[PDB]
């Protein structure tokens, strides 16, 4: 399933001269892009019969687990869209399963169960670096990507969630760019060698942090904003949001305005070779100060704001990375005019 073949080669993109780039749009594709956004976010917000269905997989699975295994505090969790206020009806189902129980680690006991009680492709990965069980459930008609004790993985979606707390805008603009990355099949970081959705929303988030003014903080380095959380834990960024809600509010650029300067920036404005986008910091960071130029998969550098040692780019080999930039220079050329439909027209082999 690869997404960007060989041929493509591996040369970068040239940059074109600052002085000769499109800045802005012009008041008539400005207004038309504003309608045609918000009519899209309208139909990929979730629905109600839905967003209840993904609770009621969660219960399932707890109480499945905790009468296979009682007394080891089994506790299970949404994460990834599905607990970021990011996820349309069709998206799949992230679950965390937590425990002091370290047995529950090995993820094929899991498997057997859910096949014993009637979940369907029911598979495992067990040696993988954070193991996974996927499942179908034919009642509940959702897709479920299930691991045990990844609290990083609860963390970032928080985080995450607490980004779109902030700003109006984060949430229609974040959904579009997804689902125009589903539609040009570029978030598939498994099978298809591109990026996952959690890269592209670190991306978005990187972006808005460097908009002036900026449209977001960056949460990892607002210390006096950390609150305490349930675990007794000091959060790792901020998330006392009654106190951040409204930080990006003097800037004023519309949701329209934003699509355009998303794909402006990373189509046109940002130094790929030398830069990594730091949504911890809020702030580029080099490659070099952080010994990235010897990374496999560095041509896009992203670095995960809890683990400072993680390229969330490195699913992207040279080839792959030569394909997204090309997929970005085309869509800033369509949303210059305004033409939204185009740009998200599905990708075909
Ligand atoms: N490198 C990574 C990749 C993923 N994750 C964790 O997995 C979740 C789902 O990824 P995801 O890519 O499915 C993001 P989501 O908003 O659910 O997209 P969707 O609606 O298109 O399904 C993220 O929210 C992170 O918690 C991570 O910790 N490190
Ligand atoms: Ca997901």
């Amino acid at each position: 399933r690869r997404r960007m073949p060989y041929s493509l080669g591996t040369d970068k993109l040239e940059k074109v001269d600052p002085d000769k780039i499109k800045s802005k749009l012009s008041e008539d594709v400005e207004r038309k892009l504003e309608t045609d956004m918000r009519e899209l976010y309208d139909r990929l917000l979730p629905t109600e019969a839905i967003e209840v269905n993904r609770r009621e997989l969660v219960s399932k699975l707890e109480r499945l687990f905790n009468t296979e295994w009682p007394g080891h505090d089994i506790r299970v969790h949404l994460f990834g869209s599905s607990g970021n206020l990011l996820c349309s009806d069709d998206s799949d189902v992230d679950i965390c399963i937590t425990t002091p129980w370290r047995e529950l680690e090995s993820v094929c006991m899991i498997a057997e169960l859910l096949d014993r009680h009637g979940m369907e492709k029911v598979v495992c990965v067990s040696s993988a670096k954070v193991p996974i069980v996927k499942i179908w459930d034919p009642e509940l008609k959702l897709a479920c990507d299930m691991n045990v004790n990844n609290t990083l993985a609860l963390e970032n979606t928080r985080m995450v969630r607490t980004y779109v707390s902030i700003d109006d805008r984060v949430r229609p603009l974040a959904m579009i760019i997804k689902y125009w990355t589903r539609r040009r099949v570029v978030n598939d970081a498994a099978f298809g060698g591109t990026l996952s959705s959690y890269t592209w929303i670190c991306m978005i988030i990187a972006f808005l942090q460097l908009r002036d003014p900026p449209v977001l903080p960056a949460l990892h380095q607002q210390h006096d904003l950390k609150l305490v959380k349930q675990d007794g834990a000091l959060s790792d960024f901020a998330d006392d949001i009654p106190k951040l809600r409204g930080f990006g509010a003097k800037n004023k650029d519309s949701l329209a305005v934003l699509l355009f300067q998303f794909f402006r920036f990373y189509a046109h404005e940002f130094d790929y070779d030398k830069y990594t986008l730091s949504i911890r910091m809020g702030t580029l960071l080099t490659k070099a100060e952080k010994n990235w130029q010897y990374l496999v998969n560095n041509a896009l550098c992203v670095e995960e704001p809890f683990n400072d040692g993680r390229n969330l780019g490195n699913t992207a080999d040279e080839t792959s990375f030569r394909g997204l930039h090309m997929e970005l220079r085309r869509a800033f050329d369509l949303i210059a005019e305004g033409k939204l439909e185009e740009c998200c027209e599905q990708y075909v082999f």
